[PDB]
C-alpha cells in the first residue's frame, strides 16, 4: 500500500529524537558503556524511593530500589518493552494480524504504547486529516471523536447504522460517488479512512457482527481507504468468545486498532495501545516523542508487572470477571427500563460496554426535559445532542451509563423520567 | 491584548466535553443525585487495591481503598484541584505575577497540570502556529523544541546569543524590519513569538540576566508578540538566589511559562504544569481533552501529597539538596574536561543544568568522532548537530551531561574524548 496519501505534509516532515541514532548505536558497542549522552536527569535524587501495591486478592506488586528508579526515569517513546512484548504477543493470540510478518514499508504489524487510547486516536486524526478531507463513520458517535475532528476542517460523512452496526448497503450507496481508481488521483477527494467502535458503540451500546465486519473491509479495499477500529469495548463483550476484528481480517495493512486498558485495568493510569502498520503508527510515535515524549514509566511497569504474574490466561479471568458485573448492570439496568419505560420510551438491547440508549417517544428535543427538570428532581442522564456532528439539531435521545448506579438507584431515575415524560407530554 | 490574533483558526473551534457542563449543573441541583450521565467505569472492577510508597526518608505516602479508587479513575483535563491549588500558591510565592487578579479575558493567570512541560509546549506551539508565520530564538536550541517546530512550517529566525543569553541588541536588530503598527497589521507577518530557555539552556548551559530579560520584556511588548519561558532548570540555577522570571515581570499577559519536575522530583512521572493567560490555557486544556484527557490521577496523587506534607519549605529544602548534588558534578566534570581537554577543546562554566557544551578545536565536525569512533571505545555524547535548525551543517560541538557519571567514569569518558580528538588531529 502507498501510506504517504494518507500522511499530512506535516506528519511526513518529523523526524526522530538524536537519542533514537543513539540507543540504534548503543546495542552496537561494548557493555561496559559510560553515557554522557542523554538528557537523563540522576535518579538518586528523586524523592519516592520503593512501592507495594496489593493487587485483587493476596496478591503484591513491589518496586524495589532499583526498580522504582526505572519507573521514575525516562523510558522509550512507543512504551517499555516489555509491555510492549507482552502486547504484541496478546495482539497475535488474540486477532493473529494477517501482517505480522510483511516487510516495513508493507506495513508491517506495528504497536506503541499511548497515554489512553485517546492520544492514539487523536494522533492518528492529526496526522491523516488535511482541511476538507472526506471522513465516513456512523452517528451516533463517541463525543470525544467527534471533538477531536471538529477543529481538523474536514467533511464528516454520515453512513447509516442499525442494531447491528454500520449497514454496509449505505457504505456501497456513499462511496458510488466515486470510481476505486479515483483512490490514487490527486485531484480527487476519496475517504481518508473510516471511523467505528465495533463493539458497544458509544453511546448505542450496538456491535457490528463478523458478517458486517467482512463486507465493510471488501469495501475499504475496493475504494482504498483507512480502517480506524477504535475497540475500548472490545473487552466487555457480552456473549461468549469475541467477534472477529478488523485487524484479524487486515491482509491489506488498512487497519489502524486503538486499545483501552481504562474499562478493564484502569481509566486514570492513561494507558492504551494502537496497532497498525509501521509507516502509520512510525509517524504516531514521532508525533508522541515532540508531546508527551512517553506514557508515564511508573503506570506502564505497574500493568507490565500484573500481566506477568497472570498470563494471558489470567488476564482473560479478570477480564470474564469484569463482563459478569457489567452483564448484571445491563439486566438491572433493562429490568428498570421494562418497569418504567414501556410505552414511553425505545431502546435495544446493548451487546457491549456500559450504555443503554433511549429514545422517548413523543417529544423531538429531551435536553431541557433532562438539563434542568431532571436535575431539579435529583437525576442526570446525557441527552443524545452530543453523539451527533450537528449537535444543535434537536434529539430525543439520551444515554444511561449502567456501570455504577445500584438496581435501587436505576429504578429511581427511570420512575423521575417516565413521570418527566407523561409531563412533557400533557403541555398545550 | 487581543489573544485571538495569536492562535490558528482550530484552536479557536475547540469546544469542551460535555462532561465539564455536567458538572456545572451538578452543583446547580440537590446534594443526592442519581447521575446516568457520565461515562466513568466501575472503580471497583480496577485490580489494584492500595499502595504504600516510601519517601526519601523514613516518611510513606499511602493509597487507602478510597484513595486508590480516585488514583486509578479519570480526572479533571487541567489537573486535580488539590496539585492545582498548591502550585498556584508557589507561583504566586516565587514570581507574584501582575496578572493574577486581572480579568479573565484580560490574561488571568491560569495553571494547568500536563504530561511533562514538553506537552504543555507542544499544545503552546500547536495553537499558536499557522505555515509561514515568523518565530524568535537562539540556537543551539532544544532538539524537542526544534523537532517541533520543523513540522508546523514557521520561518524560525535566530537571535544572537552569548554567555549571559539571547542578546537584546541582536533581538532589537532583527525586530527593526518591521515597525512596531504592523503587528495590528493582518497582512503582515510580526513574530508570533520568542522561545527561550532562560536558565541553564539546553545545550549551552548559559542564563539570562534580570537586565537582560525587562529589555527582551520591552521589546516583546513594542512590537506585541509572546513570550515562551520554557524553564525546566528553574530549580537547578548554581548562582546564589533566583533570577527574576519573565512571568514575574509579566504586566501585558504576554508570557506562556512551562514548569516542569523532572528534573527535581520524577522525569519517568510525566508531571510538568504550564502558567499563562486564561484565553490561551484554557485552549491548550481543550486541546488536552481531546488527546491524554488528563495527566495519570495516580502520579498526581503521588506528587500532590508528597508537596502537601513538605509544604513550600520542604520543596524548596529539596530543591537546595538537588541544586548542592548537581553543583558537585558540575565540579567533578569541569575538572576532568581541564585535565584532559585543555588545548583541545573550549567550554564555559555552565550557569544551571546539567551540561557542559563542548567545542572541539581543529575539527569542523565531531559527528562520525561521537557516533562511531566513541560509540566504539565505549563512551556516548550527543554530537552538536542536533541543537541547530540546519542539522546537516557541520558542528565541532557537543553535549556532555554531568548529571549521571561519577568522577571516575568521567575521567575515563574525557581520557576517551582527548584520545580521539588527537586520532582526528593526525588526520590530513
Ligand atoms: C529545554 C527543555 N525543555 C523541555 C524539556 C522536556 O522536559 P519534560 O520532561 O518536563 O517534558 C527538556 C528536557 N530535556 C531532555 C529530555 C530527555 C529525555 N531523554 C530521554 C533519554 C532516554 C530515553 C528517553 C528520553 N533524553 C532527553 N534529553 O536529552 C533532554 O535534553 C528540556 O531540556
Ligand atoms: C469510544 C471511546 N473511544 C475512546 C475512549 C477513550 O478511552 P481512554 O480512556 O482509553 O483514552 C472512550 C472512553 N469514553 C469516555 C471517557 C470518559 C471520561 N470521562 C470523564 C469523566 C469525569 C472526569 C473526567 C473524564 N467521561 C467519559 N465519557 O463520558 C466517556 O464516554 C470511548 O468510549
Amino acid at each position: 500500500m502507498n501510506y504517504a496519501r494518507f500522511i499530512t505534509a506535516a506528519s511526513a516532515a518529523r523526524n526522530p529524537s538524536p537519542i533514537r541514532t543513539m540507543t540504534d548505536i548503543l546495542s552496537r558497542g561494548p557493555k561496559s558503556m559510560i553515557s554522557l549522552a542523554g538528557g537523563l536527569p540522576n535518579p538518586n535524587m528523586f524523592p519516592f524511593k520503593t512501592a507495594v501495591i496489593t493487587v485483587e486478592n493476596g496478591k503484591t506488586i513491589q518496586f524495589g530500589e532499583e526498580m522504582m528508579k526505572r519507573a521514575l526515569q525516562y523510558s522509550p517513546s512507543a512504551g517499555i518493552p516489555e509491555l510492549l512484548s507482552w502486547l504484541k504477543q496478546l495482539q497475535i493470540k488474540l486477532h493473529n494480524p494477517p501482517t505480522i510478518h510483511y516487510p516495513p514499508s508493507q506495513g508491517q504489524m506495528d504497536l506503541c504504547v499511548t497515554s489512553g487510547s485517546q492520544q492514539g486516536l487523536c494522533k492518528v486524526f492529526e496526522m491523516i486529516i488535511n482541511p476538507g478531507d472526506n471522513v465516513l463513520l456512523d452517528e451516533p458517535a463517541y463525543s470525544g471523536t467527534l471533538q477531536s475532528l471538529h477543529p481538523l476542517g474536514c467533511n464528516i460523512i454520515n453512513v447509516a447504522s442499525d442494531e447491528s452496526g454500520i449497514v454496509p448497503d449505505s457504505l456501497r450507496d456513499i462511496l458510488s460517488r466515486w470510481k476505486p481508481e479515483d483512490a490514487k488521483n490527486p485531484q480527487k477527494n476519496t475517504p481518508k479512512f473510516l471511523y467505528t467502535v465495533p463493539n458497544g458503540n458509544n453511546p448505542t451500546g450496538n456491535s457490528l457482527t463478523s458478517e458486517r465486519k467482512k463486507e465493510i473491509y471488501e469495501l475499504a479495499r475496493k475504494y482504498d481507504f483507512l480502517i480506524i477500529e477504535d475497540d475500548p469495548y472490545y473487552f466487555l463483550q457480552f456473549n461468549s468468545g469475541r467477534v472477529p476484528t478488523f485487524l484479524s481480517m487486515d491482509v491489506d495493512g488498512r487497519v489502524i486498532r486503538a486499545d483501552s486498558f481504562s474499562k478493564i485495568i484502569s481509566s486514570g493510569l492513561r494507558i492504551g495501545f494502537l496497532t497498525g502498520p509501521k509507516p502509520l503508527i512510525e509517524r504516531v510515535i514521532l508525533h508522541i516523542q515532540v508531546s508527551t515524549l512517553h506514557p508515564s514509566t511508573f503506570n506502564q511497569l505497574m500493568i507490565s508487572q500484573l500481566l506477568h504474574e497472570w498470563g494471558e490466561e489470567g488476564f482473560m479471568a479478570h477480564v470474564d470477571r469484569v463482563i459478569d458485573f457489567y452483564s448484571n448492570q445491563k439486566d438491572a439496568i433493562l429490568a428498570a427500563a421494562d418497569k418504567w419505560l414501556t410505552g414511553l420510551a425505545e431502546w435495544h438491547v446493548p451487546a457491549a460496554g456500559m450504555f443503554l440508549w433511549i429514545k422517548v417517544k413523543g417529544i423531538n428535543d429531551v435536553k431541557e426535559l433532562i438539563e434542568e427538570k431532571a436535575v431539579k428532581m435529583g437525576v442526570l442522564m446525557l441527552p443524545g445532542n452530543a453523539f451527533y456532528v450537528d449537535s444543535s439539531a434537536p434529539s430525543p435521545y439520551l444515554r444511561a451509563s449502567f456501570s455504577s448506579a445500584s438496581p435501587e438507584q436505576m429504578d429511581v431515575a427511570f420512575q423521575v423520567l417516565a413521570q418527566l415524560i407523561k409531563e412533557s407530554l400533557l403541555v398545550p
